[PDB]
């Protein structure tokens, strides 16, 4: 539950993500660009269906507004980081006493995409969808690796607390053991 936000690596890794997320590559984000990039495109990857693909949304608009994202509204990337820092650092204090979250609650809808043989978990058939997230769909073995990462307690599949800390381990904490999660292309 430790923050290392003066890491050049923990702000090459936003960097890369603002840079990806900026449409029109003009130095500025808006929540515009990112539902379309982090939302609609990643749904349509992941064969969500209409229902879950504006769950998802829903999550994506709440959980950008707490980096001080909003419809219409450019921000650079030092504001946008600071946003995350905030948001990081009073998620992390919920995220301690399991309480709620925005990361959880977009875990829980990314979660249920990815639980096509419906059953509650994620198994390592169904882990595969998570290399159509990022540009670069991993080796067989790359996919076993990031999901052994994740399942932490050894089962075999995954649940959401599982998936959601390593999803706040990479974005918010910079956990050395998340590195990895997304793959190369993703630093
Ligand atoms: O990674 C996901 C999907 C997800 C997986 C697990 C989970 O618990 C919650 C969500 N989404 C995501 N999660 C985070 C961010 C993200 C991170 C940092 C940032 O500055 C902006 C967006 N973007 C995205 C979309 C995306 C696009 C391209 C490549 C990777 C990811
Ligand atoms: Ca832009
Ligand atoms: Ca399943
Ligand atoms: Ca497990």
């Amino acid at each position: 539950l430790k923050t290392d936000f003066d890491n050049p690596r923990w702000i090459k890794r936003h960097k890369h993500m603002f840079d990806f997320l900026d449409i029109n590559g003009n130095g500025k984000i808006t929540l515009d660009e990112i539902v379309s990039k982090a939302s609609d495109d990643i749904c349509a990857k992941l064969e969500a269906t209409p229902e879950q693909t504006k769950r998802h949304q829903v999550c994506v608009e709440a959980f950008f507004r707490g980096c001080g994202m909003e419809y219409g509204k450019e921000i650079a990337f030092p504001q946008f980081l600071d946003g995350w820092k905030q948001l990081a650092t009073s998620e992390l204090k919920k995220w301690a006493r399991n309480e709620p979250t925005l990361i959880r609650e977009w875990g829980d809808a990314v979660f249920d995409i990815f639980d096509k043989d419906g059953s509650g978990t994620i198994t390592l058939d169904e882990w595969k969808a998570f290399g159509k997230i990022s540009g670069i769909s991993p080796s067989q073995e790359d996919c076993e690796a990031t999901f052994r990462h994740c399942d932490l307690d050894n089962s075999g599949d995954l649940d959401v607390d599982e998936m959601t800390r390593q999803h706040l381990g990479f974005w918010y904490t910079l956990d050395p053991e998340a590195d990895g999660l997304y793959g190369n292309g993703v630093p």
